[PDB]
RNA sequence: AGCACGGCUUAAACCGUGC
């Protein structure tokens, strides 16, 4: 029934546990939301995402812009009824494209115009456009349209592209308040950029704060900037965004990267890794992760993760997906991806539970220690 | 093709190294 409710119900440093409260369902937090970029999570039918443990996905503006299209999918009844997951969904805006597929975009303060990676067409994402397709889409949590900086990055454009994102997160705003459909039924979080220069990641902060959003995400990190620089990063970025509203760090996720951002402060993870490994041949185990492929694998009849719950390691051997895997089979990618985001929603249960019982911290050293040791 | 490995933080059921 509410719109967007965070309610934090413990704590431990600066970390902690809680819910967010909207219309479609509720979401458990610290959380990670599986990427389904065009309207899907790879290899997983919405059911068995729900199976793992998954209170929300996320989907990408860029990508269903294009295919198959933001007014289509509206025409036909909302992403949600289009791919069959009626749990909220946080639609990104698209400026991830704006800093991976640089190579084909050309800048300007209007927004960003480029070409169909696979179209060649040209189009223009601004920041009232990605918002009008994102409402289309009808997703529950909006993302303000920025652009994730580059790294290495110069405090110049460090400063430029932070500043006309902020200009652009107003615009944003604007247009989500325009709309009284969307603004009634959904959430706009704002993305906090300034790479790695903390005088600029608080104007980002302030700027955001200024404007005044439902949730607070920081974005332009693990950009490639390593485990040390992000969270050295994220010391001081987290405690300068509103507390009392949700803090996600976009893109981020990797067993121990998920843990420490925690420690740092964060509620909500997007990642691409364990449904891209998955597909790929790499596994998440609570003893660090393992490539299936490996000749050991072989005859190995244990499965993935002897203390995993998932459906898979309840039913199938190691020597059965390095088999699958190995020879290009699909079922493959589908074991592998299915193991792996169970098990990024177990890290996060884990966590909560830890959280919501003062023993986080020690639960964050014991896992680093087990997940190093590789005894797998 | 294949074998032994490695990376992936959606233009990746993909790429890269060695034989
Ligand atoms: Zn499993």
């Amino acid at each position: 029934r509410p719109r967007f409710s965070f309610s934090i119900a413990a704590r431990e440093g600066k970390a902690r546990t809680g819910t967010i409260e909207m219309k479609r369902g509720v979401i458990r937090t610290p959380a990670f939301m599986p990427v389904g970029t065009a309207a899907t999570v790879k290899a997983l039918k919405p059911e068995t995402v729900r199976a793992t443990g998954a209170d929300i996905i996320l989907g990408n503006t860029y990508h269903l812009m294009l295919r198959p299209g933001a007014e289509r999918i509206a025409k036909l009844g909302g992403l949600h009824s289009f791919m069959g997951w009626d749990r909220p969904i946080l639609t990104d805006s698209g400026g991830y494209q704006v800093m991976s597929l640089s190579s084909l975009t050309k800048q300007s303060e209007e927004g960003v115009t480029f070409k169909s990676h696979l179209d060649g067409s040209r189009h223009m994402l601004s920041p009232e456009r990605s918002i009008e397709i994102q409402h289309l889409l009808g997703s529950d949590i909006v993302m303000a349209f920025d652009e994730c900086t580059p790294y290495p990055a110069t405090p110049s454009r460090a400063a430029s592209s932070m500043e006309r994102s902020m200009r652009w997160a107003k615009r944003s705003r604007d247009a989500f308040d325009s709309r009284k459909e969307q603004a009634e039924n959904a959430a706009l979080f704002g993305i906090q950029q300034g790479s790695v220069f903390e005088n600029l990641r608080q104007q980002s902060a302030d700027a955001l704060a200024e404007i005044g959003f439902d949730g607070y995400a920081v974005g332009g990190l693990a950009v490639g900037e390593g485990q040390d620089e992000m969270f050295r990063v994220l010391d001081f970025s987290v405690p300068m965004l509103p507390d009392d509203k949700p803090h996600y760090l976009m893109g981020v996720g990797k067993p121990d990267d998920i843990v420490g951002a925690v420690e740092r402060g964060i509620d909500m993870f997007d990642c691409v890794l364990p449904t891209r490994s998955g597909r790929n041949g790499q596994a998440f185990t609570w003893d660090g992760p393992i490539n299936i492929r490996n000749a050991r694998f072989s005859e190995d009849l244990k499965p993935l993760d002897s203390e995993c719950h998932c459906a898979v390691c309840q039913k199938w051997s190691r020597a059965y997906i390095h088999h699958l895997i190995r020879a290009g089979e699909i079922l493959g990618a589908m074991l592998m991806t299915e193991h792996n985001i169970a098990f990024y929603q177990q890290l996060m249960q884990k966590i909560r539970d830890s959280i919501s019982e003062g023993r986080f911290s020690q639960f964050a050293q014991d896992f680093r220690a087990r997940y190093f040791a590789r005894n797998s």
